[PDB]
């Protein structure tokens, strides 16, 4: 079944940014670990997981809908510290979300209801869960400060 | 079997009181796991499961003597951080504490003595358990500082 | 993440009315076990859980989004015989049943797709599950008569 | 093996009939369901899947007799109350029984007699358990009243 | 350790009111059991073995304290038809309330707490299962009518 | 809960297509193992399992929305040769997907969100398991050519 | 302790080749599921996995080094046919082949054995695995025809 070009187009900016993302959290979660940090490692491992399941639905959606996959992930941009990386990866997060709720007006509108629920459930994953707990750890640094926060995280 | 009305209004008036230490335990507990203290979230999220058991004991009670119950809950006072969510649900059981003491004097004085014990058992939990634990929480937090206690809440 | 005002408010109007569902199905069980009618008071005690479990869901999500949770029930109508008792709650639902609704549709609006979604479900139980069980049993005093029914309840 | 044009053309009428019996099940099971009679559902729905197989044994008979099978299924006439429903099933099972009595007494002259043999076995089942029962609960209503039969049923 | 003669007087009070609520459970549970009522019988029974308890704790208690226990039970007053019965066992259960409560005060103004306990549980079971309960049975007579209930004690 | 009349009418028209698509696969599965395909009988006939639960799904909705469901299933369209089955299963698949996506609408419309989640639960099974095994299985004939083909299906 | 500034950029060359690899096996992977070819699936869902391994040790590799790992994927370059992907893997895997061999010998000659020997072990995964299994389907193409060697990866 064909898709509409508008829709595979937009699944393929949203599989390149879920690659990215996919990286992003390899190069911090190794990061984490080479500190000593085995908490944060075993986290964003996960989390790295995650965007790569993230990504293969839209691979697997596009090819369905016979479009060709946009395989080049984005840019990514990582941090130095602790409170960057956690900074960047929610930037990241929130670009993402501010993404998938476009590609859901977008595919309702183009009256592709799967895309759309496929878009859902990795909207409700990234608000939920990633960037949530983003929010929480950064919170927890300004509740106890960071030494406290880094020495519950070895 | 008919109660006394004098006992049965004072019952009324515990278990709206217990209706209401359940919801402000309710969303004390749902605040803590917002912020990432899993731990307080647990303790508190098990304290409302016993103030809804403490409801329930109260309002069964009131049924079987043939009274009506009240179920509207009283007014709750949410903290805003650690330390006020703390003081404001010790006051709570405080307050809590007086009104089970009183009604237990009120059930000898008509000679409703299994009502009695009904209070007496929450009683033995408002003091030993539920008061007990924020009183220890407080003083944790004067010995070792609110940023080491928060760290241990996670 | 903040949530968009109007959809906050909107939650915290349905998060009252579910503590007010709650609360009924807790008096009417206990009315109906009061009375020896334990299959009744199986199901509403179990529907009270359910509508706990409603209330939470809508109580994190307000967290979520940087709201204020709201937690005062609104007022509740137990009846007072299992024909009133029934219709009672019957009644609720199907409020509860137009105001899930009209909050979708506020939230597609605002886009925010994962509260429509949370709202989706607890859509579907309240019209598959909480509203058709009572249609269900009052349909069926109709069909043998309450005597019959009230047996049955036993 | 080419079977006789005859036996072939009676098999197909007989399908025909097996098919609607079915969806005669289909809906007046989910009818019972749907006015809260549990136990009439599960029966019905069991016979839905009864006819599901004596439909299933005709058409693998058919296409081994190098016939092409019939897929329409005659029309299905449903009930609106309990007793209406039980009388149209009990109605179409009667007509199923004399059809297949005709078929085994053709497929004799014609010397098809495992075809014969096929019947029999939905002959025997129509008669003595799906005939049987709809006699049976017809039978009840009339000793016992309708409101206690349709409280058995719950 | 010798008790208080006027606490042992009243103990033997209520130890001969308890081996006549057993001899009286004895002879209702086995008339249930004549008509073919079984789970009338089973809860008498159950009943008559709990009154057995209550007198043994007494009994003992009795003893422990010096006293020469009165093994004369009180007279019984049996129904002769199922609501006869279950109103004669509730005016039984009404007497033992108030005697026991009677009881309690007395220990109380004696300072023998223990024999006080000990009367406190049997308060219990008497409000709270024992006369509840035929509260109840009496309660869905009135709701579903006694032929309905009858059947429904088979 | 009365449904929209053109909502019930909608779910009415899909409801015969769905009872239509499961005996396409009655037939074509029964086929395919009268010629020995013993993989394409397992499928399909697993199809005409999941298009039976697809009607089931419609057929409880229109009875809870208080409608009565047309149980005359739409004119089927069986090939004649593998390559024509699986062609002919696709083009039904293709309908049936058209009139989901436009059901889903409807009950957009209609504020109907429980009826539009059914059918997207249906869509998502029409598009990526039903139509898309369809067509690999025709892009398998096309890569490998038809006798290969088959003989990967005993 | 820091690595030699020429082995840690020539582990970076072969990290985003590694990458890259992994990418590129994602993509075809998948577009073989696309087509019904579960064997060839499941095997470069497997080599995907295999590179993600190899990059993972480079990149713990190079941070213990006290290096930045590059993250931006070489550019990949997916086949449009079983055989043409088949032949694109193959480049790939020779390329690779090639470049850990200079790398083996880079370290050697500045003396980072533990860096040639990770290297070396992906060398011989590269060659006697990855490598050989693609000259093999080739080969078997070769000896059976393509349409005999697409039917086996069914
Ligand atoms: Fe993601
Ligand atoms: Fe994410
Ligand atoms: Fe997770
Ligand atoms: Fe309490
Ligand atoms: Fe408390
Ligand atoms: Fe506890
Ligand atoms: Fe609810
Ligand atoms: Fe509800
Ligand atoms: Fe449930
Ligand atoms: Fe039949
Ligand atoms: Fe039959
Ligand atoms: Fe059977
Ligand atoms: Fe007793
Ligand atoms: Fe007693
Ligand atoms: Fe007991
Ligand atoms: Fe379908
Ligand atoms: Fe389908
Ligand atoms: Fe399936
Ligand atoms: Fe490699
Ligand atoms: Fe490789
Ligand atoms: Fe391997
Ligand atoms: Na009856």
């Amino acid at each position: 079944m064909q898709g509409h070009p508008e829709v595979i187009d937009y699944l393929n900016t949203l599989l390149t940014g879920e690659l990215a993302a996919r990286d992003q959290y390899f190069i911090h979660s190794r990061m984490y670990e080479d500190w000593g940090f085995s908490k944060l490692y075993e986290r964003l491992n996960h989390e790295m997981e995650e965007e790569t399941q993230h990504a293969d639905a839209l691979l697997r959606r596009i090819l369905l809908l016979e479009g060709t996959p946009r395989m080049r992930p984005d840019d990514i941009h990582p941090g130095t510290t602790v409170p960057e990386m956690l900074e960047a990866d929610l930037k990241l997060e929130r670009h993402v979300r501010a993404a998938l709720a476009k590609g859901i007006a977008l595919c309702e509108q183009h009256k592709d209801f799967v895309s759309r629920d496929i878009l859902k459930a990795q909207l409700a994953d990234t608000e939920e869960d990633h960037a949530y707990w983003l929010e929480q750890q950064l919170g927890l640094i300004a509740r106890m400060g960071l030494e406290n926060y880094l020495q519950s995280q070895i």
